[PDB]
């Protein structure tokens, strides 16, 4: 099957030898991915594993949907081993890790908020093109996405609800949600579209611009959807251009229809500042 001229042929599938697999990715915060050399390449990789025998259709559904999309800002398939187990799925390695703990643990002179701008233009664009192509995300937040050289951001998908530990996700309606993240129509009505992205966006958008702190701080997550009811929003964190906050209050619309497309948000970015620097703003808003 491995040979092109083959009835069997599958440009993506791999062979398994060809990958040094070393050990478990970030102490086990993402569950069965292993870091790997591809050893013609001398290139790290990341490799996404499943664990001891339902969820083999998920995994084999999640390597067909890589398959299909190609952007500069989302995690890019470099190949599957899908034949025999145990299956494999193979993406960059991005130097940086996840973008929250990077945005925590970052050196604030180097990640300046020209910086934090391209991050969320970057995050803007890959949303953009998932949205053209008629795909909705259902996690989007700072904890998927990664950091690369010279702050380049990849979203990705890592599959947290049920493995990451603390009150991030908790238990809604038969499944873990991120409540914060969660856009009210998902939480009420269990309805999940590119603009319950858009809300979970305008909190993303959020976390850049605090540096990575948690949203609503201090409000119990039994008082969230009530709050957002009422009109209640996170205000605008200290030193945001107003400009921005004003993008994240059109991405937190309570009619998703009313809340911008991505290709407005990418637009946005890019005019945004067109003429102006937004170090200036940040300075003026001090
Ligand atoms: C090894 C792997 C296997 C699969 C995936 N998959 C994705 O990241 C992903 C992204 C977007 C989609 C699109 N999809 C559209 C439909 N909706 C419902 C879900 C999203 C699907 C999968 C990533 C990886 N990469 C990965 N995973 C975990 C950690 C890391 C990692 C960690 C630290 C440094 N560098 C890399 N890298
Ligand atoms: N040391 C300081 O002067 C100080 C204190 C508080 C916040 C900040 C600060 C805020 C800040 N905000 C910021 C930057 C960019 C931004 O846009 C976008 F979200 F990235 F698109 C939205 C908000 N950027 C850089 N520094 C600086
Ligand atoms: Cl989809």
């Amino acid at each position: 099957a491995m040979d092109p001229s083959s009835p069997n042929y599958d440009k993506w599938e791999m062979e398994r030898t060809d990958i040094t697999m070393k050990h478990k990715l970030g102490g086990g915060q993402y569950g069965e991915v292993y870091e790997g050399v591809w050893k013609k390449y001398s290139l790290t990789v990341a490799v996404k594993t499943l664990k001891e025998d339902m969820e083999v259709e998920e995994f084999l559904k999640e390597a067909a949907v890589m398959k299909e999309i190609k952007h500069p800002n989302l995690v890019q398939l470099l190949g599957v081993c899908t034949r025999e187990p145990p299956f494999y799925i193979i993406t960059e390695f991005m130097t940086y890790g996840n973008l929250l703990d990077y945005l925590r643990e970052c050196n604030r002179q180097e990640v300046s908020a020209v910086v934090l701008l391209y991050m969320a233009t970057q995050i803007s664009s890959a949303m953009e093109y998932l949205e053209k192509k008629n795909f909705i995300h259902r996690d989007l937040a700072a904890r998927n996405c990664l950091v690369g050289e010279n702050h380049l951001v990849k979203v990705a998908d890592f599959g947290l609800s049920r493995l990451m530990t603390g009150d991030t996700y908790t238990a809604h309606a038969g499944a873990k949600f991120p409540i914060k993240w969660t856009a009210p129509e998902s939480l009420a009505y269990n309805k999940f579209s590119i603009k319950s992205d858009v809300w979970a966006f305008g909190v993303l958008l959020w976390e850049i611009a605090t540096y990575g702190m948690s949203p609503y701080p201090g409000i119990d997550l039994s008082q969230v959807y009530e709050l957002l009811e009422k009109d209640y929003r996170m205000e605008r964190p200290e030193g945001c251009p107003e400009k921005v906050y004003e993008l994240m209050r059109a991405c937190w619309q309570w009619n998703p229809s009313d809340r911008p497309s991505f290709a407005e948000i990418h637009q946005a970015f890019e005019t945004m500042f067109q003429e102006s620097s937004i170090s200036d703003e940040v300075e003026k808003e001090l």
